[PDB]
């Protein structure tokens, strides 16, 4: 008799194909309903899973007063228990006394993973153009042959070496300084004062609503940019935004749980900052029925022992991810400077060969 | 039926002819071609009337009023008006517009990057010429002292080593500072580069729908640009574009103005380049009173033209005919030092001295 | 003249505290501090026979709109149990309407406490940062190999010229790479600057900054009409319960243990900075609310105290009293504040390495 | 309520005649922070006000010849002026004669000093990027290397050479990098940072206004940091002291100077002139306030009005309104400057010293 409303969400409620179609609750398989099954094994009761016909989320309507979404399946209290991805908003808390949230999270920014631009083993050749290097070699041969056939030539050679050292060091220092000045990522959670890396969120979603009703010095300018180019940055759904991020320089703003889910599904995306908003996901009941307190105490007794961590991991691992740097220093790498080692070894071995040849 | 056009230079001029003309089939331009194509495809015959009063649309926002070019040639004087203008709140509240035909946006005029690479440009640059003479005479003095002498050799070698270490460190450090200074500044200033810098000046037509977009729509970089423009109301602001092109032609100026005519200017004058792409979005259309008597025919014609593709080719040909040559084709600047040959020429001089 | 003057005070560490003595002590002798010194100066200027009577409510005056009743020092002043409430007690309109104050014996305001910018200065091996340790081992083995091959060639002059040239080129590349990397490392440090204003801290979002959950150091922001302060109040309101700590000491702990920039009255800020390092007052002064001495409305003492306070301001002994009670204890903990803008004092401890190489080369 | 007549000084940042003086003759004659403060007071408290300048254009100063007063306190004590809304500094000598409302603004002594620009001494131009201890350590290491080489000659063929090469390349790289960072960033800093820093030095002469608030405060200061300042000022009573204020500003603009002013006019000048800047924060903590005759009932309400203005933020609004006249022009876009003679000059002197030392020891060797 305990009807539980559900909504199909990629990391929360899934309709597994399995081998053959099933009927009832066994066909449905997802993190939320699995947690409900466990707490039903703990707290003794039955539950019947019911989906929402409309499939939309619950929010205040501009010209109706009544709310569409699960609220349509909640206005007449036809859903005894409501588990779904539901941010605890002001109006939702006003009308539903939501239990303690399962998760605490907020909107977070998503970005394409900054690939390491490897310039090859011969990276030390960059500061001076190769033509200048050929000039250096021809000058070396010229000064050597002139010396073969002494104060003036020695002084001019020393001055030339002076100039070459100075120029090479100046170019390399300028290149490394401009590389280090700009951060490999954008201004973390501070895409203001940038106006070049286009950023956007879902169209008229929870993130869009939050940015609309925000007055912080960074987020108000972010919302101004949102509204200025709404037809471009805003996307219909999460997958379209992810595809746009993959195909072009685009920063998305999505729920943090979805950000970690996606960035763990594939390692081509990263979460720059995180928790730039305060909200939570937890179940509730439209009426002040006494069993929501039982739900809260079930949540507390489930959290007092370690069981939700493992299910959260096994649900949000997906495939593996290659190791990535966390505290790499500013020191030159082997891949960045190994060219001089290689050329020195080659020069040494050819010198030995031509010495033993005669 | 009755239509109204605009007097702006980029879309139409006053074509010279002996026949008495007042704006009926005796002009030229892309707007004239658009109007004639619409009339022919829709079969509409009428008279075309020029601008009576107002430039770009007179605005009287002191009491929410607007008279010139907007309420004297669009609403009541003429039933319709194909006047090329942007769509904004003050117009679209009552004067409706068709779906956009071209997307208008402001981009930046800039000086074309010219590469000056003197042979002796950085060989004697970081060190002052007086310092160059000083180090030459110091070398001469230490050489003559060594000649006079030939222990003191250890101390003279040590002081020479200390001096040469300092002079190399100073020279290399100053060259690195110069390179860093010239490299931190963007090789081409973009929609965000101008805001963060102050050496390069930017401006546009005073309240010519450009800084109207800047006063509202508070974007961080855009707010910084608007503050900088308001700081210098004349120093960084130019009165129009007909002389703004000449101003930006030889100066450090940047001129913010719409994409179509900046493309026209860059094509007709390759000496100036365009940067930034559609940083703001604005659409074209036609004037329309309350009721839209002839919206159906114009919408049908423009959607048929969009599905036809004739607009794309007419746009390309008309806006490229003045710019058939393209001087800028493979613009690219090397990051490393190029043609720094002063050290090579002095090495050659030293070699031939012997 | 022959009447005891009852005064009240609260336990604020910089201002008034119980005298540090294991032996029990009673009366005015048991209280000591800056405000106690001020009261002693007032007593020795005017004619006072004063006894300190600690406020039982343990709070400052607050207009309780539930019943329209005061509390703490202000309410204690309304009924003349004590007629001189000398204490850290801000001059506010809600108080000044109901109670009567003298001139501000010191002016303060809201200011931001921020942890000093940590730098990678410590470490005698900081000169080896630009080149990775594996690269250093590669350099050492290349030096050993080139020495060995040169010795072999000598044992066994075009080849000598070639090996000399290749070694010179290798040294050229390695020294230029090291110089360039260390120059970039020391240039990006001077390139970035810490925030030293309220505008800079309000524009940013990474560095959290919030006031205390009960004091008036946030109530100014709530009623503030200035753009930047209103924006930062909106920011800290959007992230309440996380950047609005309950008490000052846990705010200091959070600042020490996190990228948190606390925000409270300037006197406490400078007291903390002099007493404890690692923290500085980055902002100058946001608000301005001087303290004062309590006084019942129908009491001439205020006026006289007014004059007395001004007397001290003319004598300059208020300045030295504040220095003694604020900076005097911080003298042992005075920060180095080196005048050298380079900040390169023994960054690279290569002298020790050179000495070790020399003594090993002595053989 | 009759009409309260206020007496006001003509201090520049606080009270100015209206720019259109020819057609204005009413209460709109005067404009300034004090004037619109009084306007806000009339908006918040019901009373009409008539502005009158003090006759002699002076502040209230005690006249010791007969015990009388000098300026606008004279008509306060005689009830000739109901209010004195003006920059009346709250002082003990005045408070015994008149009643001051609680300060609407707090000020004090501060150092006006020229904004640093491109300049650098000779030897310290290149000695700066390394600490003098590091230079002495380098010299000691060079001497040690020389004596170790002498011992080796008298008794490592290449090990000492290699370690010395490593040491010298590390030192040259560090020096080059540090001076490159200095040239790229160019983080200018004033020689003085606080009062004690200016007290210790003697190259930059001080400044004040003779028979002014600053000089009187410095006299009889008895503070260990300001008694030396008073002694230095007494050393040259004609040079460092300035008979006026604009004269002192011009002097500090046109020459090396460390003038001393009230913080309000300090910030007014620094926001009006980019060449100048403020040092020391606050030395004294003098407060302003409106003046009233003793026993005037309006003090207890005008202090309430001032506290309201300060709490609601309108005081800060009118403060920021008429002290940022144009803002600070910051460009930071000029750094392509070569090493001139001034930028690096000490190297010629040190090499000449080395040369003369070498020739002296050479001619002494023949002995
Ligand atoms: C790799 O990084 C570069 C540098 O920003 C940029 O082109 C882009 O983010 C990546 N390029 C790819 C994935 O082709
Ligand atoms: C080269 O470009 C610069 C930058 O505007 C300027 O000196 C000038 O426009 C050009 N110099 C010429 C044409 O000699
Ligand atoms: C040192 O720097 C680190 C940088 O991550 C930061 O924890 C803080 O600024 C400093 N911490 C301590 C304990 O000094
Ligand atoms: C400052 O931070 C350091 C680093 O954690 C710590 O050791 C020290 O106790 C702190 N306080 C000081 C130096 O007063
Ligand atoms: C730079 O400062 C010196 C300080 O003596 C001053 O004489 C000179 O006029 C200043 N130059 C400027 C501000 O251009
Ligand atoms: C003073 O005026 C401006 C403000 O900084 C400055 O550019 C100028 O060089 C200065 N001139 C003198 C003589 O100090």
């Amino acid at each position: 008799s305990l009807i539980v409303t559900t909504i199909l969400e990629e990391p929360y409620v899934l309709f597994k194909k399995s081998d053959k179609p099933l009927y009832g609750n066994d066909r449905f398989e997802g993190y939320c309903i699995d947690l409900l099954r466990e707490l039903s094994t703990i707290l003794g009761f039955t539950y019947e899973i019911r989906l929402v016909e409309d499939g939309k989320y619950g929010a205040q309507d501009d010209v109706n007063g009544q709310w569409n979404g699960m609220v349509r399946e909640l206005i007449d209290h036809k859903a005894d228990l409501a588990v779904a991805p539901l941010a605890i908003t002001y109006v939702r808390e006003k009308v539903i006394d939501f239990s303690k949230p399962f998760m605490t999270l907020g909107i977070s920014i998503l970005y394409r993973k900054p690939n390491g631009t490897n310039p090859g083993v011969f990276s030390f050749l960059n500061p001076l153009s190769p033509d200048i290097w050929m000039y250096i070699l021809l000058a070396y041969l010229g000064v050597s042959c002139v010396l073969f056939v002494t104060r003036i030539v020695g002084g001019i050679w020393w001055f030339f070496t002076l100039i070459i050292i100075s120029s090479y060091t100046a170019n390399l220092a300028a290149f490394l300084t401009v590389e280090r000045m700009e951060s490999p990522i954008d201004s973390a959670d501070d895409l203001a004062k940038q106006t070049k890396i286009e950023y956007g969120a879902v169209e008229d979603g929870a993130t869009m609503t939050f940015f609309k009703k925000s007055k912080i010095s960074t987020y108000d300018k972010m919302w101004a940019f949102m509204s200025s180019r709404r037809q471009s940055v805003l996307v219909k759904s999460n997958e379209e935004g992810i595809q746009r991020v993959l195909t072009s320089d685009y920063a998305f703003l999505m729920e943090s749980t979805t950000i970690e889910f996606v960035t763990q599904r594939n390692c081509n995306l990263t979460q720059i900052g995180g928790l730039i908003d305060s909200k939570g996901y937890g179940v509730g009941t439209p009426m002040g029925s006494p069993y929501r307190d039982k739900i809260t105490i079930a949540i507390l007794q489930l959290q007092e022992e370690g069981k939700l961590h493992m299910m959260k991991e096994k649900w949000w691992r997906g495939n593996g991810c290659p190791e990535e740097e966390s505290k790499e220093a500013s020191a030159l790498g082997v891949q960045n400077i190994g060219g001089i080692f290689i050329v020195l070894a080659a020069g040494l071995v050819l010198s030995v060969f031509v010495a033993v040849g005669e």
